[PDB]
C-alpha cells in the first residue's frame, strides 16, 4: 500500500493529530478513510506508545463488528492508516436526535456489541472504552466497534484507570485489579442509556461522578421491563461474583439471558438478518526529507 495507490476525495473530519480523509483505491476503486497523524505532534504530546498500541490490536482482530484496518505505511513526516469507510454516523448522535431508543433497537445494538465483546475476550483481550460515541453504524445498519486504543492483552489482571467516567467501573475507580469483565459493567451502562437518554450515575463534575459509580443505588425508569431491569441488575453490580460475563460460563451467561431469547446469534453474526435502520447517501502528504522520529514509528 502507497499514497500513489489511491487518490484522496475529501477531508472527513479534523483529528487532533490530523486529518482524515476519503480515499477510492484506484485498482478496484473501494473506499477508505485514511487517518493521518503528524509524527511531530503525536510526541510532542507524549502520544507515541498509545498509538502504536493501537495498530498492534487492529492487526490481529478481525471480526463483522470491529472495525478493519487493511494497513499503514507513512512518509517523512506522518503516518497513514488506511481504514474501512464507516458510512453512518455515530450511535451517539443517533441517540440524542432521539432521545431514547426502544427495547429491540436497543436490543439489536447490544447484542451485536455481545458478538465482538465475546470475541474479544476470547482472547483475553478487553476493550475499556464502552461509549455509545466509539460504536459507529454502517450503510446497511449493522455495528462497528471503534478506537481500540484502550484495549489490552489481559490474560488475568491490570491497573490502569483509563475509559470515560460514567461508563466506567467501581474496581476501576478504586485502583484494583481487574480481569475482562469491567467490559461488561460498561456493557449494562451502555443498554441503561439507549433506553433512559442517560447514564445512572451521571454527574457534572468528575469526582461527584466518581462517587455515585462507588455509593449509588440503581434506579431503574418505570417503562424498563423486567428482563432489562434484571440484566442490568446482573450486568451493574458492584460484586463480582455475581456480575453476569464473569461467571461460570462467561459469554454464554450474558448471551442466554432472557432479553436475548429470540436472537439467533448466528444469523446475526453473519450479517444475514436484517436491522432496525438503515443511515442514508498544510497537506504535503508524500514529503520525505530526514525523519528524527523513524526510530518511534518503525511497525507503520
Amino acid at each position: 500500500y502507497s499514497l500513489q495507490d489511491f487518490q484522496i476525495l475529501r477531508t472527513l473530519g479534523t483529528g487532533s493529530f490530523g486529518r482524515v480523509h476519503l480515499i477510492r483505491s484506484r485498482h478496484n476503486g473501494r473506499y477508505y478513510a485514511m487517518k493521518v497523524l503528524k509524527k511531530e505532534i503525536v510526541v510532542r504530546l507524549k502520544q507515541v506508545e498509545h498509538t502504536n498500541d493501537e495498530r498492534l490490536m487492529l492487526s490481529i482482530v478481525t471480526h463483522p463488528f470491529i472495525i478493519r484496518m487493511w494497513g499503514t505505511f507513512q512518509d517523512a513526516q506522518q503516518i497513514f492508516m488506511i481504514m474501512d469507510y464507516i458510512e453512518g454516523g455515530e450511535l451517539f448522535s443517533l441517540l440524542r436526535k432521539s432521545q431514547r431508543f426502544p427495547n429491540p433497537v436497543a436490543k439489536f445494538y447490544a447484542a451485536e456489541v455481545c458478538l465482538a465483546l465475546e470475541y474479544l475476550h476470547s482472547k483475553d483481550i478487553i476493550y475499556r472504552d464502552l461509549k455509545p460515541e466509539n460504536i459507529l453504524l454502517d450503510k446497511n445498519g449493522h455495528i462497528k466497534i471503534t478506537d481500540f486504543g484502550f484495549a489490552k492483552y489481559v490474560p488475568d489482571v491490570t491497573y490502569t484507570l483509563c475509559g470515560t467516567p460514567d461508563y466506567i467501573a467501581p474496581e476501576v475507580v478504586s485502583t484494583k485489579p481487574y480481569n475482562k469483565s469491567i467490559d461488561w459493567w460498561s456493557f449494562g451502562i451502555l443498554i441503561y442509556e439507549m433506553l433512559a437518554g442517560y447514564t445512572p450515575f451521571y454527574d457534572s463534575n468528575t469526582m461527584k461522578t466518581y462517587e455515585k459509580i462507588l455509593n449509588a443505588e440503581l434506579r431503574f425508569p418505570p417503562f424498563f421491563n423486567e428482563d432489562v431491569k434484571d440484566l442490568l441488575s446482573r450486568l451493574i453490580t458492584r460484586d463480582l461474583s455475581q456480575r453476569l460475563g464473569n461467571l461460570q460460563n462467561g459469554t454464554e451467561d450474558v448471551k442466554n439471558h432472557p432479553w436475548f431469547k429470540e436472537v439467533v446469534w448466528e444469523k446475526l453474526l453473519s450479517r444475514n438478518i436484517e436491522t432496525p435502520y438503515e443511515p442514508p447517501i498544510d497537506i504535503n502528504y508524500g514529503v520525505q526529507g530526514e525523519d528524527p522520529y523513524a526510530d518511534l514509528f518503525r511497525d507503520f
